[PDB]
């Protein structure tokens, strides 16, 4: 049972979520930190989880901004989530392809 | 039960919704498509569902912006909800009056 | 049981919620209503209610953005709402400060 | 020696200038009005105008927002233009493709 | 022979420039002072100074935005300025009004 | 005698001029190509110019937006160019440091 941090934006000053792509299993929780150029926020479209379930889509997304460094958001993959891909991305930077997937495995 | 198709943006260009105004009986469907002038999204207003039910019309509005064309979003009218009209607009062109409503009849 | 005005712009023409901090009781009802320079909308972070709750949070927030003067977001705190504290913002005036505060009382 | 008028915003609502192509001889004028949904401006890019002399396309150019109805801008094209096209556009609604070319005859 | 400040951003925290209104003689210099919630600008429109000049209003006008407290914009009204009023407006803040008006004097 | 070109939007995705800064003579040219993650501006503030003259650092200021990737706007520095340091910026990227410099020398 682990917590994986996703810096949002990248040291190099880069606009993308790092590691873009994680792998999770039951129990554990991914921990997105504000790191550089904010605002960012976290998005999952109603077709992009596990289902295409809108209710799961709209209760993992953190549509509002973070704009101060250290600013955090956690989600714990309890094993009432189901398996699959969960793909997001961050409004404001969209046009450059800040996008993120995490995969809960098996 | 059948399903009625709601253009965004007019074929013309015009930023509406087409038809903008649209009834439909229990059971039915409702389908967005991303036409012309992406983007575009759906909302709800708390007042503007039957019941003034915040619950619900959140429920509903699909906030996150739709840019590619084809994109769309479906909501299914079954027998849980209130007979009454569900009036929408898109935020980006909330100031061209792109506005649409739904009636749930009978 | 009351229902306390929220004024959202101050008479004078600054970027506040007016009262900012406000105390109520169960049963008691908050009243948002556009004031002066809309628009705004009422956001809860998810850290920033009692138990840290994004599920509550989310349900509070109203994030559309109200534009016409005397449009109106009322949440009423039933026995239901944990006591404690309810700290809010306006998305487009946060750079002014436009931040509020509600506490749930016994 | 005329005065051609050019609406803003068509008035079935479309984003374009209408008429969005004019032929003017050299002494005329080009009137812009604020016609549907405002604001609107005027740009000429450097390369867009004949011999492409950013100090002609500056000088034409009205990059301020024009948001009440009503609002206008003229150029009067004197024997100082050189013959030839002015292709121009408008910032808000580039996405719109609200497009317009000037062309001096003769 | 003087140079009159003018704060963009009240004390108070409200959109305005204060002095809003200065009378100036040919010769003096107004002094444009980053003050509160930057960034602001400065814009005279074609129609807004003496003569109606856009020649003029385009010289003096300083569109681009100015954002950390201390920057400044200095016009002086040498006896080549047309007397008269020279309205102008912050981009940003023109929903709120704010808005500025010097006069040249005799 | 030549033409140093500039990217806007480094190879890389990072929010650059590429090369910032740059050392050219008079008969030279600077051409900046648009590159990635556009638009891309390129103004000179009126303090950041030899001489501090506003009508220089406007002549020179491309603000219109560059929007389609091999965009290009070319300033070639003259005799008629003071010597010294010309400062640019971008300024949908500022709050991300894209900025850049020019030296005419001798
Ligand atoms: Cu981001
Ligand atoms: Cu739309
Ligand atoms: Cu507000
Ligand atoms: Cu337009
Ligand atoms: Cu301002
Ligand atoms: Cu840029
Ligand atoms: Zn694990
Ligand atoms: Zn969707
Ligand atoms: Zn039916
Ligand atoms: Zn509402
Ligand atoms: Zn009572
Ligand atoms: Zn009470
Ligand atoms: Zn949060
Ligand atoms: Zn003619
Ligand atoms: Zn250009
Ligand atoms: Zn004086
Ligand atoms: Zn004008
Ligand atoms: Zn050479
Ligand atoms: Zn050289
Ligand atoms: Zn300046």
């Amino acid at each position: 049972m682990e917590t994986f941090t996703v810096k949002m934006g990248a040291d190099s000053g880069l606009l993308q979520f790092e590691p873009a792509n994680v792998t999770v299993h039951p129990g554990d929780t991914v921990k997105w930190v504000n790191n550089k150029l904010p605002p960012h926020n976290i998005l999952f479209d109603d077709k992009q989880v596990p289902g295409a379930s809108k209710e799961l889509a709209d209760k993992l997304s953190h549509s509002q901004l973070m704009f101060s460094p250290g600013e955090s958001y956690e989600i714990t993959f309890s094993s009432d989530f189901p398996a699959g891909t969960y793909t997001y991305y961050c409004a404001p930077h969209r046009g450059a392809g800040m996008v993120g997937k995490i995969t809960v495995e098996g």
